[PDB]
């Protein structure tokens, strides 16, 4: 049987307190009736007013970044503070993160393993580029990827731990991976999980798929055997999100 | 005469809910009976919090980083967000952001010039570090970072920006610069305005010393003639920070 899905919206760097009080709206009033986990991921200032208004019982707010620990670090949030005020999820490794704020795979890998001490859920993210992909690289690079963050980590640490597998290619271009694409991806991780962690810590973990999901192309991913939930970017941000939710049954 | 001091609080990241709560309600009952603005500067995710308990008239709040524009930047806050929730001060081009986190002159400078086109009053931070100092390149060094800025804006938009030098050496290592080694700097500066920019902009710019202020150093600093106030990170933690602002008297 799939574990229990997630499906996670991460509004990146958008939102106005009116526009966030109407979906928030939208979010409450729809009736979730089967076990899934909803994740909703505001920019930091947002976040107190997300937790004021968010009622739906089957969501939990995460922030988008974190550093490790409090101190002269101007400009970042900490773990402890997230912590302080009721955030206990966080996404780390995103692709934009990656590619456009320097976090190297060493640098993810620390945040993970530190968010790990510390109580939270993560929500990890991997992926290739477009290159990647054309000289057939797509394995090595998301298991190297998994495995500088597996090294940080102790067994029972994965308990906590989700991957998202986003191509790069897929985030926020329209084109979004194939079922099949996905699926062999999702499959590639959980056997390498399966044999350098554990089978039992393959057997309960979630790996949701990110890039051009859509209210419409959901159901399809969702059908495949390996694919446990979503990240989503732009269509987090409207209200089909209630769709791409209800998919995951 | 000099321009109206200001007396700002960078936090970096730091605080819990308890311990904001209660340094603002000390801030809160510490009549200020001077003309000086007051500046705080909270992580994010409490903003919202010091927005709500803060009442002393002489404050505003001010983001401590941001982003120009809205968009797919995960884990980052823009200006526009910042301005809809009610913020319109920002501090940029903090030296933690220019030595951990790669902001260099060109970006510091399109972030300045963003901010003063949306209307944000800006504290701008430059300063040398002990290499540079012992190679005498202080002057240098300052100008660059000065005239890096100064090259994205109009004569207009200095109305808004406020710079803060605050040589890396000094900050947070307990050894702040003599009232006579401040007092250079800052002159060398409000003459390199004054020749560049225009000696109407000169004579209402005010420049802030930090690093390694505190209560009992600050009224010797604020006696020399072209130190407008202070940018303070460690001290604006406790109460002393009543006494740092009693000092622009
Ligand atoms: O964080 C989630 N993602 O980046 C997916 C982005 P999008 O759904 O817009 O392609
Ligand atoms: O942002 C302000 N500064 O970094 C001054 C830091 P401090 O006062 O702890 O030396």
């Amino acid at each position: 049987a799939k574990p229990q899905p997630i499906a996670a919206a991460n509004w990146k760097c958008n939102g106005t307190t009116a526009s966030i009080e109407k979906l928030v709206q939208v979010f409450n009033e729809h009736t979730i009736s089967h076990d899934v986990q909803c994740v909703v991921a505001p920019t930091f200032v947002h976040i107190p007013l997300v937790q004021a208004k968010l009622r739906n019982p089957k969501y939990v707010i995460s922030a988008q970044n974190a550093i490790a620990k409090s101190g002269a670090f101007t400009g970042e949030v900490s773990m402890p503070i997230l912590k302080d005020i009721g955030v206990h999820w966080v996404i780390l490794g995103h692709s934009e993160r990656r590619t456009y704020y320097g976090e190297t795979d060493e640098i993810v890998a620390q945040k993970v393993s530190e968010a790990c001490k510390q109580g939270f859920m993560v929500i990890a993210c991997i992926g290739e580029t477009l290159q990647q992909r054309e000289a057939n690289q797509t394995a090595k690079v998301v298991l190297s990827q998994t495995s500088a963050i597996a090294a940080k980590l102790t067994k029972d640490a994965w308990n906590q731990v989700v991957l998202a597998y986003e191509p790069v290619w897929a985030i926020g271009t329209g084109k979004v991976a194939t079922p099949e694409q996905a699926q062999e991806v999702h499959l590639l991780l959980r056997k390498w999980v399966s044999e350098n962690i554990g089978t039992d810590v393959a057997a309960k973990l979630r790996i949701l798929y990110g890039g051009s999901v859509n209210a419409a192309n959901a159901a399809t991913l969702y059908a495949k055997p390996d694919i446990n939930g979503f990240l989503v970017g732009g269509a987090s941000l409207k209200p089909e999100f209630r769709d791409i939710i209800d998919a995951t049954r």
